[PDB]
């Protein structure tokens, strides 16, 4: 159960890879 | 304490679905 | 410590409310 | 797994400084 719970902390800091997005969208935006 | 550590990880993971708002200013941002 | 995890998450999903954030700046690209 | 379920989550809260992209997000809005 310990090791589920390190698992979806995992899962969520693979999630935040949102920063790939942001970084992206922050590049459109210099364009546009 | 555990039960209550693994209710809170999958609302965060609940919370991260932040992917309705990046999905429509990513939209928003190819339209301009 | 079992405690100061459960409150890390908490600080983490106050945090979240990131989503505030993505809201205003869909509501900005929206009249922009 | 105490120890690391402690070290991710402050790598999460590492990961949500988010905050560099959103603060620049703004205000290239703002600009806008």
């Amino acid at each position: 159960r310990m090791k589920q719970i390190e698992d979806k902390l995992e899962e969520i800091l693979x999630k935040l890879x949102i920063e790939x997005e942001l970084a992206r969208i922050k590049k459109l935006l210099y364009e546009r």
